[PDB]
């Protein structure tokens, strides 16, 4: 709902997904930003 943290959020994964150690990270930082994604578009529109 809140904006700020979505974005809080979209910032943080954005920046792990950098990470090339982190193999195992990519696929939830992808399921999470999908998400988020979803939501902010119902919001829009609500």
């Amino acid at each position: 709902i809140d904006v700020l943290r979505a974005k809080a959020a979209k910032e943080r994964a954005e920046r792990r997904l950098q990470s090339q150690q982190d193999d195992i990270d990519f696929k939830r930082a992808e399921l999470a930003l999908k998400r988020a994604m979803n939501r902010l578009s119902v919001a829009e529109m609500k």
